[PDB]
């Protein structure tokens, strides 16, 4: 109390001793992660270029900007895992998971940067896109919001796992949808297949956050969680309708605002709470 | 001065941005780590038990004790990477490597534990072996030595990479030789195969240490490195001849003493220094 009453956060003199397994649910999340390991090199990019050149200039803009956003955010997710989550959490099973997630975030980042390098030959444009945190106004709101939660010294782990479930779950959901939309139009198999791997990986990272949440003894209030989730939805929605609008690739903005609300509902439920928006999923392809 | 003079350790505002790669040498080692990924499940242990049962009782004692030593040490290595190296090193390329070494250490720990669970069914004997740091005097020296370098708030990164290259290079070399000895005797393909994978990985983790060392501007002196490596050789030698004698599996304690000295000379050469012992490699199987 406040931390020593938490099985997840209290001193474990066996934290670096692997066996035996005590938390089987947490352990299996780690085994699932491990069993789905992939490298960036596995993704065949060799047919993507022709599709990319056939695209309209504004689509190539949207897509390059989504890639840059993803690449930048992974780094923020990674910072939090490395500096906080993997430090403060004391159960071995959770540490293995987080250890592996860090590895995977690096492969996610590499993939996004391979996609960028493959499509965009201009090194000035590459640099612009890689430095997206400094160079892209559209990512600011999202990058700032996530970095806040790293630097926040008061906030409990419970509130902070929520925020990063919001990052990997809500902040990514519009862009994931976007690439799945492109699959619907038979465009860029390399991008869209890599997109399947990464969103699966990200959904798993949210599942894990939810599982960590359940094992918390002192959870934040439904009130407080709602506060964070709604806040994250609004930002995502502003990102997708204003800062980098989805019309750029032929999508309905209104329906996207709705889907972001559906994702948040699903995450709220997964966190042991009640829906907030009570809306259906408008996308049969998600 | 203090440490802002070090390319490896000075502020890197781009530390979580993957691209572009600037340290190609360091990055290719990450790619090599990543290309050699494996899981414990991949190793077939089915054919091992009949050989296990054929051994003399003091051969089983020796092996299970080498296994327990390994699972213990991995956790210390792990602690160090998690709490220290991956935190303090600022170049993106190196953080990827360490990020991945952490994941591979957890797989190594699992492997060793699986070996133990497979050969040893007695629950009490399992607990005794997993708790080897508290329960096994033979590993006290090696463990305390390593742990001292995590706690040491004054030693430089330059000294501590040497220390952990000694841990993964010298503290493991005798035990690795043991298992290759069993391979020569045609015993236990599962054990000896998993031993092939792990000694390869640890060679790499040592190679990586050497590469980091080479990139430091303020290296420790040859004298100071000698002192550390020599201290390590004596502890490993005591281990293999006094505390857990390799005699117990039919090896010569005099030739093993020598092999440790040869491993250390090789490490010293790799750190950019001169030999210490000048003895040749007595085992034709390393
Ligand atoms: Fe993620
Ligand atoms: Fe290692
Ligand atoms: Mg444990
Ligand atoms: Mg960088």
């Amino acid at each position: 109390m406040g931390v020593e009453d938490e099985p997840l956060l209290r001193e474990n003199p066996r934290r670096f001793v692997i066996f035996p397994i005590e938390y089987h649910d947490i352990w299996q999340m780690y085994k699932k992660a491990e069993a789905s390991f992939w490298t960036a090199e596995a993704v065949d990019l060799s047919k993507d270029i022709q599709h990319w050149e056939s695209l309209k200039p504004e689509e190539r803009y949207f897509i390059s900007h989504v890639l840059a956003f993803f690449a930048a955010s992974d780094g923020i997710v990674n910072e939090n895992l490395v500096e906080r989550f993997s430090q403060e959490v004391q159960i071995t099973e959770a540490r293995c998971f987080y250890g592996f997630q860090i590895a995977m975030e690096n492969i996610h980042s590499e993939m996004y940067s391979l996609l960028i390098d493959t499509y965009i030959k201009d090194p000035k444009e590459r640099e612009f896109l890689f430095n997206a945190i400094e160079t892209m106004p559209c990512v600011k709101k999202k990058a700032d919001w996530a970095l806040r939660w790293i630097g926040d010294k008061e906030a409990t782990y419970g509130e902070r796992v929520v925020a990063f479930a919001a990052v990997e779950g809500i902040f990514f959901s519009g862009s994931f949808a976007s690439i799945f939309w492109l699959k619907k139009r038979g465009l860029m198999p390399g991008l869209t297949f890599s997109n399947e791997l990464i969103s699966r990986d990200e959904g798993l990272h949210c599942d894990f956050a939810c599982l960590m949440f359940k094992h918390l003894v002192h959870k934040p209030s439904e009130e407080r969680v709602r506060e964070i989730i709604i806040n994250a939805v609004r930002i995502e929605q502003e990102f997708l309708t204003e800062a980098l609008p989805v019309k750029l690739i032929g999508m309905n903005c209104t329906l996207m605002k709705q889907y972001i609300e559906f994702v948040a509902d699903r995450l709220m439920l997964e966190l042991g709470f009640s829906k907030v928006f009570r809306v259906e999923n408008p996308f049969d392809f998600m």
